[PDB]
């Protein structure tokens, strides 16, 4: 029923009863775990040529409008009672209905709430909620998203944001950014299959090229935006260099470090993912915050599929790359990560490295427990890449689960 | 598609099915509901003592699975001596309410079980276990005597190597043989009046235990424990461990001369005491285990863990490192040299050690042999991925399917 929750460093337990609120699905059974997969096999988020089932949209729909009346303190006042029935006329009638923007602020800041892979979630009641459902073009989409960058960016100062396009609708297509993120750097596939730039958007930076992109020929090209209007072909737009930020990477005692040419971009951008709020669904809805150090100095710059630039970095440290037992590849990456750290401090751009970040969960899983009785948490995604055992987090268990409002993945458009 | 998990590998973009899963005869702690991957001890396997025999029913069916196991293993599956070894085994329950194993079978059983354990790193060794049948054990003392000879031939004066020792198997509504102590080498945990501890936080109970037993305690940071051991219907009996068979490793930095002075060190070999052995219903209560150690083992958990030892902040000090700040990454440095420290203390004594770069790499490549040998590996990703340098290694980058396969090692309850 209830699982206990202990955590190894300090032997303090807890009980997780939020969990029974789960109405949705895992990948996990009693016979396998699969807790470690990155994506479903089936809890996707299907087409939408047809309405979705009224009994079960007006049974999520009613959970939420209860949800939402609690959060304000005025359940089952006279507001509640008739908002339920506004959402039951609309359903019955049209098979669908809409939300109002006080609702939608507190759904979206709830999805973050619900998010179990996000370790930055103590800031979940400081979202700024763009609410941008009054789109009807690529050309207003692209309107939008710059003014979202421009907003979070703040010159260095981020913050956290949200920008809402219109809703999946019955037998019509979605407004999509084809984008997995609003800023991504260009891979152009080059000679013998080797890539020249960020190997990761390979597909992305073609598709761009396909449609029109004149390409460059560096490691760090910021790459265009190709947002989809409903049923139409993605269109190109190019973001004005001045609204992206970067950061130039160096070293506070390594001279040479700067030598390497590396940088990265300040703003993180997930453009991809799919919004669902009372069972609507929200197909572009880009989200940001800002980056925890890591993300950057360990996976983007170091992981084998990535920039992979540790061997580099450690034969300018004139490191023994001839045996593994030296830990050349662990002391490269600190140093890695330390630059990241120095240079976006020096850049005066907002930054968190990880143990700053896991310390803020732990307060986070506190105020949970207390509010709520749980927290769904994703522990492979919350402990950090380097350093697992040295964070607080990995000593804490953790119960995975669905609640909704949520964030899903959902296909690519193309 | 394949109707079984499917596995990626993101740094290589592979895909892979598990199909072995479905041999699986016992659940886990998930649900479609709710993911408890994540804990340690969740209320699944945990063998707790079931005194009043078992269900005949029940272990004769588990029986009859591995003795289809151990026919299968030797290609004679629906032979002759299969068949009749399936009737042996099930005319000796019906008689006596249990059976027992031939020594092969044994040798197969606990191999497998080591095979099977989802939470071990160094499984690409599996198939070179050396197995002690200790079946005939009838006192303490001769169980002291018993693991006395693993410690010598398992240390091998540096080169390790792995071994087993099977004690017997419990028995109808009779007492279990046990060894008290979590694993055959610790150093003991004393609690001090300010409320610290001196030695390893993790032996204080063990430690007590001792001390109410007759042993007389001493002083040390790295003082190495005696053993309670406990034959059937018996009060446990303490024995020491003579000194020159357990092998230690002082510990020293290549270039930082002044590590050697923090007097760090710790024994050579890892072995887990307090594990049950489960086979075919059979349950061996006391069957210690031992291999060598992965270096992240003792320089990031047993030294640096918040509840350990925890010198992290020593360390560093000893570094000049801000550790007013999370930020210098003062944590992230000090424990890369401390790792460093034991890989070239091991290496220098010559004693068999291996770093998590080694023993990840080696690990990917006993998944690439279990893929094609038993058509997937389960793993618990969690325990598999090293705490240091995660995502540096190949096995972050490999997605798992976790389940219970059995012969198996299980958690058990402790004895007092
Ligand atoms: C304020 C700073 C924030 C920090 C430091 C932070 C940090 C993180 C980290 C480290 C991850 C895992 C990244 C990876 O391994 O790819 C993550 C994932 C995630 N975060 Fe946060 N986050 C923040 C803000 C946000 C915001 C504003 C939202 C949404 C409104 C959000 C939603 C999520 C979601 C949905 C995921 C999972 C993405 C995926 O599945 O790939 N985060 N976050
Ligand atoms: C040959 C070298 C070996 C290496 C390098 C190795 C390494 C490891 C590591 C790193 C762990 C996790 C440690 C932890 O986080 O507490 C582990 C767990 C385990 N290993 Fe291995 N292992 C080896 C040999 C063995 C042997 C010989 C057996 C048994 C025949 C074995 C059975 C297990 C079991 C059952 C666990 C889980 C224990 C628990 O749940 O606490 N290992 N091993
Ligand atoms: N910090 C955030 N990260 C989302 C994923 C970014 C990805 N790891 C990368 O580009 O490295 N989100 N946020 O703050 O909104
Ligand atoms: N390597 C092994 N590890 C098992 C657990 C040992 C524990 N982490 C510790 O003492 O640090 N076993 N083995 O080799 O048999
Ligand atoms: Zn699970």
């Amino acid at each position: 029923k209830f699982p206990r929750v202990k955590n190894w460093e300090l032997g303090s337990i807890t009980y997780d009863t939020l969990c029974a609120q789960s109405q949705q699905d895992g990948p996990c059974t009693p016979r396998r775990c699969l807790g470690s997969l990155v994506l479903p096999r089936k809890l996707q988020t299907r087409p939408s040529p047809g309405p979705p089932p009224a009994e079960q949209l007006l049974s999520q729909a009613r959970d939420f409008i209860n949800q939402y009346y609690s959060s304000i303190k005025r359940s089952g006042s006279q507001a509640h009672e008739e908002r339920l029935q506004e959402v039951e006329a609309e359903v019955a009638s049209t098979g669908t209905y809409h939300l109002r923007e006080s609702e939608l602020v507190f759904g979206a800041k709830q999805a973050w709430r619900n998010a179990p892979r996000c370790v930055g979630r103590i800031q979940w009641g400081k979202l700024q909620v763009f609410d941008a459902r009054d789109c009807s073009s690529a050309q207003e989409m692209f309107t939008y998203i710059c003014n979202h960058i421009k907003y979070a960016t703040n010159r260095g100062n981020l913050r956290s944001a949200i920008t809402v396009f219109p809703q999946r609708a019955p037998g019509r297509g979605d407004f999509r950014i084809w984008n997995s993120q609003l800023v991504r750097y260009a891979g152009y596939r080059q000679q013998d299959g080797s890539v020249r730039g960020d190997p990761a958007n390979v597909e992305i930076t073609e598709l761009c090229i396909q449609h029109g992109w004149t390409p460059g020929n560096g490691r760090f090209d910021v790459l265009p935006l190709l947002l989809q209007a409903p049923d139409e072909a993605p269109e190109l737009f190019v973001l004005p260099p001045e609204l992206v930020l970067e950061v130039p990477l160096e070293h506070p005692t390594l001279e040479w470090f700067a030598a390497l040419g590396l940088r990265w971009y300040a703003l993180p951008a997930v453009s991809n993912m799919l919004l669902e709020i009372g069972g609507l669904e929200f197909s572009a809805a880009p989200f940001s915050g800002w980056y925890m150090s890591t993300e950057i100095g360990t996976r983007n710059l170091c992981d084998p599929h990535r920039y992979n630039i540790l061997e580099d970095v450690a034969v300018c440290m004139d490191l023994d790359t001839r045996t593994t037992s030296s830990l050349w590849k662990d002391k490269a990456a600190v140093e890695i990560n330390l630059a990241v750290l120095h240079s976006f401090q020096l850049a005066k751009v907002t930054i968190v490295d990880h143990h700053a970040a896991t310390v803020s969960f732990m307060k986070h899983l506190d105020n949970e427990q207390k509010a709520r009785g749980g927290c769904p948490a994703d522990w492979a995604w919350i402990v950090p890449p380097i350093s697992g055992s040295l964070t607080p987090v990995f000593h804490q268990e953790m119960v995975n689960y669905i609640l909704s409002p949520a964030f899903r993945y959902q296909p690519d458009p193309w």
